[PDB]
């Protein structure tokens, strides 16, 4: 069974390094990605970067200058290093995979950790009453949404990891009920929940591929489902 | 580190059983008890059973029809194992540990099991504001909160697993801040937050020790801090 679990202190003095490894099982770090997300309190998701199947790293450009990812193939790791902190690097620290074919799949639960350019626009909050459809878009640009089919959708009822909705636009994720579905309109994608239900209300976010090889995630919507 | 995961099936037809297991990692399950507890969603905490050092298990007396609980020592595993399942008991379960001198300290994720194909009170609710002191008393009988010093605290941010605070009805577990507090007065037990923080925001379920060898839950608390 696949497996990602992110260890370290959970609590990080201003100015050291924030140091978390990942440990994963079911699949080798040799055949799919690892990704580092991250989640402030009462905030968006935030890509902070990936390792792939060479090792080969890519970085949040706003978090470069402070970011170090390493691998142990042998002990099936993955290592952050974050230097120079701040309490606005407070948040949960989400490990998940990036597989070729089946999308950014499996999540860790999630490390809360306290010290003590371009943007993807969605709508704060929808709401719909059982068994009606709801439409929820996410705007880019042309380097973006738009540079191709490489959009992910994520639902994620707080205090939990996100999970994988849609991945290249259109495709459903294993395991996803099939009332959701991915539209992509050129600089503008759109999840469609055709039946809401109501284990639907969660928050819902957009990600894409930049042309800048990073990865953006959108501001999230909050969906209410009216009893 | 003390690490506790429940692991298997996340669906289960009704009628059938239901079956975890729990790996146990950092200490030996014959130094340490290991319960199992269970939440319906919007639901409160409630006792599924325990297997301690000695192997001895005690049952929730609700569900003792339908309950086996088992160990393997060598492979540092315990198992539940739920027969003739309904929708109601879909929750998440919780696998615990459970010391001689620490209470009920460390706790698993937790796992949801859906079933499916298509006295202890507390006031329900309370609030205070930044700074101020909060009292959350539970009501309960002479064989339970009455009888000793058998009583926890727990806070519980939803998403995530309850946490302990009070244990021994007075004493503070290991790393809580000291603006908690516990006091038992016959049998009514309650807890003070003496400088209310916002991450205090939180479900408070009281538990106890009962005369019946059982562990019983209160109804939980929702907490609101005033901006």
């Amino acid at each position: 069974q696949v497996q990602l679990q992110e260890s370290g202190p959970s609590l990080v003095k201003p100015s050291q390094t924030l140091s978390l490894t990942c440990t994963v099982s079911g699949f080798s770090i040799t055949s799919d990605g690892v990704l580092w997300v991250r989640q402030a309190p009462g905030k968006a998701l935030e890509w902070v970067g990936a390792i792939y199947q060479n090792g080969a790293t890519y970085y949040n450009p706003a978090l470069k200058s402070r970011l170090s990812i390493t691998r142990d193939t042998s002990k099936s790791q993955v290592s952050l290093s974050l230097s120079s902190v701040t309490t606005e690097d407070t948040a949960v620290y989400y490990c998940a995979r990036d597989t070729d074919y089946d999308g950014m799949d499996v999540w860790g639960r999630g490390l809360l950790v306290t010290v003590s350019q371009a943007v993807l626009t969605q709508p704060s909050s929808v709401s719909g009453s059982l068994g009606q459809s709801v439409s929820i878009t996410c705007s880019g640009s042309s380097s973006n949404v738009g540079y191709g089919n490489y959009v992910s959708w994520f639902q994620q009822v707080p205090g939990s990891a996100p999970k994988l909705l849609i991945y290249g636009a259109t495709s459903r994720a294993s395991g996803v009920p099939d009332r959701f579905s991915g539209s992509r309109s050129g600089n503008t994608a759109t999840l469609t929940i055709s039946s809401l239900q109501a284990e639907d209300e969660a928050d819902y976010y957009c990600a894409s591929g930049d042309s800048g090889s990073s990865l953006v995630f959108g501001s999230g919507t909050r969906l209410t489902v009216l009893g």
